[PDB]
């Protein structure tokens, strides 16, 4: 019931008590560990509300005050009468910051308290959502000096009136099946590109087409909008020594903005809540460029470097991988777009972990996601034991809406 | 209950039923995952079920379940347990059991080979000098002049827990570590404690960077005794790089035979607390961890210096660049001297084939993702993209406390 985590590089031992406030379920049992699996009424709502308000008032040091008791009463009345309730601005801001604080898969949480929250609960239409999103994008991009942000659309009501951003990120490249048999662009986005085209998008059928937004307001059919091109900051990829690297024609976008998740605060569900930070280099260089199922560029880069590809043991994949990641970091830095390398990011998160153990008594962390997808053991997180558990407020996955939406 | 695991690169979905046969617990609950935690005297009453369970598995494996020979062996073990409170494995059951502990080892990426294990039965051993002889034979057989062969040597099982056989070394061959008065370490810092014990026991330490430790051996619960492995039996590889001629002047070498000697083998309820086993290396074990961990030989700085990398900013990825070159050097060196080694691409690809085959033939393959994925270049290996289920099957290899913490000294 009191848990120890050891760092095997420093022998530093931390005690976790925070997990005893864990609410949701991990997917594991005492017989089976599922730690590597990607996706493991009025009655229910009031304990959820109480639980959240109790943590809020405790956080502002007014636990058990008349203002605490009165708000609990007020929310209680509002649920009994309206079957839902409304968060105050202060509660909304706190809930969002804490959903990020609690995000066990995010290595960037040292920044959690600096989140800029945009309250879009007054939004009613898809055009309104489009306006709010462009403002988020411009505010967060900030001409390269990226700032964390979240934009929060109206909460779920009866689930017939859901706000959804159909895109998985605000900014992504299209993917196209070809006559050829191969795939043009980002293969991760093929099906959603199909949803766009069949809703009316004119696709330019290129390698790096920024997808249009597909926005659903109040449970209505979603609508298309193109993000103003001038708000989509992109970086051409060059290498500081390989002059030929630019010839690959590679680019990426500056703003990582996950848009398909659901924010749960005090039992309330915010199904459209796009949020954004800034990239750790490996995300693009290792995953987006090198996954066999993504742009899968390792072979081409290796060929240009004139490496011996005859045998896996020459570590040619590994050599090319490093150089690709050097090029990503270099290119963002040259153009002054915020980016973090995996050494600096993991080092930060270790400091965040210690802070959180000292000030909060724990920090839920999914080791499988936190350890970078290259050079794992030369980053300190590799040697850090982590406990994974589910605290609320939280960001949760949710079904893709085209599987659900009734047209 | 069927459990599905998905590969996110290939969209292959597999179905696990094997997990239903799981007995032991993981450390995880519905409320907490401890998947990254390194480490999360029996009764007659508890012994016969474990015996029975194991022998039902044995007799099923050989297609003789419910045979007269199966029933007779149950009755005989039952009677032996009641009369003597323990029981002896037949040779065949011991072989089968040891193979299966390997097969069930969820942190082992080398399991495609599980069926080819050479088992040396050392249950007639009575003394530390006897153990030493068994261990030299194992090292020489397994080395095979660089063409490595998997092997396990099995010493007598636990009885009352007061007469345990133990190998006090953590591997049969490992380098000494010496803490210096200035706080620096010479040699391998992982082995400082065990080295200090060896010196206290009377080993004359050469005190260099790569001194092969003496075997420290406990038989039948007695105080352990020191033995030097004959040097001619210790195959080592000097490390050089195919393109960088200064690489050899770092003075690096490593030993070719990895042989874990500190784990406990459980078969049918019985505890074999000395069962050293050995295979061959995957290159990253040496080039990533043994060489580049901060708490091990820690050579990354010195290497990147010699490479003239830009070291002022981590964002040049100098560490990642040096790491690759060291790993190329390790693999090149072993291959040039014809010592068995496997690269991390080749090993993980093999494991993925092994895992699929295991699902089809056995209904599962317990695997620990945290351990299986290599400590460099994770996502360009297919295992990174493979969902896995971790659970504990018997027979199994288990951790056990270090013997110097529990041993009752006789003097
Ligand atoms: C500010 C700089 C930030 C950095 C450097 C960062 C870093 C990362 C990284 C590397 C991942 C892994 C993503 C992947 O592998 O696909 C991740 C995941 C995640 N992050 Fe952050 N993050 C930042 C900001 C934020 C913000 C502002 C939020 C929420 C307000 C957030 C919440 C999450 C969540 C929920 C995940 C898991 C998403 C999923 O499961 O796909 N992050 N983060
Ligand atoms: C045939 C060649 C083999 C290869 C390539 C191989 C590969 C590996 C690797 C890379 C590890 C991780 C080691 C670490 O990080 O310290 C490991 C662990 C392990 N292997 Fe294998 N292995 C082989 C043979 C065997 C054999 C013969 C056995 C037993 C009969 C075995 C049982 C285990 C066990 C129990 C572990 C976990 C050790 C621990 O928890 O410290 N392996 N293996
Ligand atoms: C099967 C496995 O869980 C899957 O490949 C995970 C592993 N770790 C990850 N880690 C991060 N940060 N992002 C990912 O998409 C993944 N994928
Ligand atoms: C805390 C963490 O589990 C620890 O560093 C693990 C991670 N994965 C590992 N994987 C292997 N193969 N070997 C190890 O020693 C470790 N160390
Ligand atoms: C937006 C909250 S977390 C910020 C981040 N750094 N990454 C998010 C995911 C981006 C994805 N892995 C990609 O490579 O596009
Ligand atoms: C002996 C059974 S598993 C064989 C193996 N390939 N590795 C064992 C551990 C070796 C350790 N990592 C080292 O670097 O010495
Ligand atoms: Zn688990």
């Amino acid at each position: 019931r009191f848990l120890k985590v050891k760092n095997w590089e420093t022998d530093v031992v931390l005690t976790d008590t925070l997990h005893l406030k864990s609410t949701l379920e991990t997917g594991c049992t005492e017989h089976i560990c599922m730690g590597s699996i990607m996706l493991p009424t009025k009655d229910q709502l009031f304990p959820l509300a109480k639980e959240f308000l109790d943590q809020y008032y405790s956080s502002i040091k007014r636990f058990g005050s008349k203002a605490h008791m009165d708000r609990l009463e007020e929310v209680n009345k509002e649920i009994e009468s309206t079957s839902t309730y409304q968060l105050k601005d202060t509660e909304l801001i706190y809930g969002a910051k804490h959903a990020w604080r609690n995000a066990s898969r995010c290595v960037g949480r040292i920044q959690w308290s600096k989140l800029q929250v945009f309250d879009a609960r007054d939004c009613t239409t898809a055009h309104g959502m489009f306006n709010y999103i462009c403002n988020h994008v411009k505010y967060a991009t900030n001409k390269g000096n990226l700032r964390s942000a979240i934009t929060i659309f109206p909460q779920r009501t009866d689930g017939k009136h859901d706000f959804r951003v159909w895109n998985s990120q605000l900014i992504r490249y299209a993917g196209y099946k070809q006559p050829d048999g191969s795939t043009l662009g980002d293969p991760a986005n093929v099906q959603f590109t199909e949803i766009c085209i069949q809703q009316g998008w004119k696709a330019p059928r290129g390698r790096f087409d920024v997808l249009p937004l597909l926005l659903q307001a109040n449970g209505n059919d979603p609508e298309l909008f193109q993000i103003p091109p001038e708000l989509v900051l992109e970086v051409p990829i060059r290498h500081p020594k390989f002059d030929w690297f630019k010839d690959l024609g590679l680019k990426w976008y500056g703003l990582p903005a996950v848009s398909n998740m659901l924010l749960e605060i005090g039992g309330l569900e915010f199904s459209a809540c796009p949020f954004s930070g800034w990239y750790m280099g490996t995300e693009i260089g290792v995953r987006d460029y090198c996954d066999n199922s993504r742009y899968n560029i390792l072979e081409e880069v290796a060929k240009k470097m004139d490496l011996d590809m005859r045998k896996t043991s020459s570590l040619w994949k590994d050599q090319a991988l490093v150089e690709i990641n050097i090029a990503v970091l270099y290119s963002f830095q040259s153009d002054k777009v915020t980016i973090v390398d995996h050494h600096s990011a993991t080092e930060s998160f270790i400091k965040h972990m210690e802070n959180e153990y000292r000030c909060r008594g724990g920090c839920p962390a999914d080791w499988v996601w936190i350890v970078p997808p290259m050079s794992g053991s030369i980053t300190p997180v590799f040697h850090q034991e982590m406990l994974n558990y589910r605290l609320t407020p939280s960001f949760e996955y949710q079904p893709d809406p085209w599987n659900t939406h009734v047209w």
